[PDB]
């Protein structure tokens, strides 16, 4: 009577409440519906496997950094759910300062449309690097470092790469030399941290370079660089069309790598003020032909 079980529908309206307010305003979720939406999408996505099979047509978006409403415009172009399905590819806490109703509406969403809604592991969804970029700031100022705690356990369990309609491969971060084969990827055991070595650490953390044969050393100080070749290669040997990567400011939203063979996309228009990039969204046909729509910076 004091108690209820919590309402997804419910939270999914407060925050999309502030859709008319300027960046800033903040949503105030009771530390019980933060938990519910922790523990009900862990729930998700170690029932859905590690390696997603995803069918198009879908959105996919980039790198949100906290920029919540940012993550609103991004619906707002794209459809907000179930209109479109969606695809994210990682890094949704840090630098913002909004990390939490950004992954509060996206876990919310994750429960609300278990089918059409899917959120990938970035590199920044580890409880050691979200510890120095802001995320574990910003739960200590608006709750406490458990809760912060209950999000890295759910981070955890995310998933890390997904295939769309057995063409387009998708991750945070790139290719990995020990990447023997997609099994390999199904066989990674959750929930993990972000390892500093291996085929994991590679998903989220490794960056294509245009002028490197091979595999070359990372100077983000973790993973490495990789080649045209090496995706060249990679799309032969494993008969599809397309990586779709994040994980890099890209000045026009998107950027394709290797003859169109690879394309990063970043969803955060003028990051962290800095930058004075536009954000992009891919939009994926049953054709598999991808289209984007561009959000440029305000
Ligand atoms: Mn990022
Ligand atoms: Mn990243």
């Amino acid at each position: 009577s004091d108690s209820q079980p919590v309402d997804v529908d419910n939270i999914i309206d407060r925050l999309l409440e502030v859709r008319g307010s300027k960046p800033g305003q903040q949503v105030d979720l009771e530390e019980n519906e933060i938990r519910y939406l922790c523990s009900k999408a862990r729930s998700i996505f170690i029932k859905q496997p590690i390696l997603l099979e995803l069918e198009a047509p879908i959105k996919i978006c980039g790198d949100i950094h906290g920029q919540y409403y940012d993550l609103l415009r991004l619906f707002e172009y794209g459809g907000f759910p179930p209109e479109s399905n969606y695809l994210f590819l990682g890094d949704y806490v840090d630098r913002g300062k909004q990390s939490l109703e950004t992954i509060c509406l996206l876990l919310a969403y994750k429960i609300k449309y278990p089918e059409n809604f899917f959120i990938l592991r970035g590199n920044h969804e580890c409880a050691s690097i979200n510890r120095i970029y802001g995320f574990y700031d910003e739960c200590k100022r608006r709750y406490n470092i458990k809760l912060w705690k209950t999000f890295t356990d759910c981070f955890n369990c995310l998933p890390i790469a997904a295939i769309i309609d057995e063409k387009i491969f998708c991750m945070h971060g790139g290719l990995s030399p020990d990447l023997n084969s997609m099994e390999q990827i199904r066989r990674v055991m959750r929930p993990t941290d972000i390892p500093d070595v291996g085929l994991l650490c590679d998903l989220l953390w490794s960056d294509p370079d245009k002028d490197i044969v091979g595999w070359s050393e990372n100077d983000r100080g973790v993973s490495f660089t990789f080649g045209p070749d090496v995706v060249n290669r990679f799309l032969q040997k494993q008969d599809m069309e397309l990586i779709c990567r994040a994980h890099q400011v890209v000045e026009d939203g998107y950027e394709f790598f290797s003859k169109r063979q690879l394309v990063t996309l970043f969803s955060a228009p003028n990051y962290c003020g800095e930058f004075d990039n536009a954000g992009a969204m891919m939009s994926v046909d049953e054709s598999l032909l991808c289209s984007f729509q561009i959000l440029k910076p305000a």
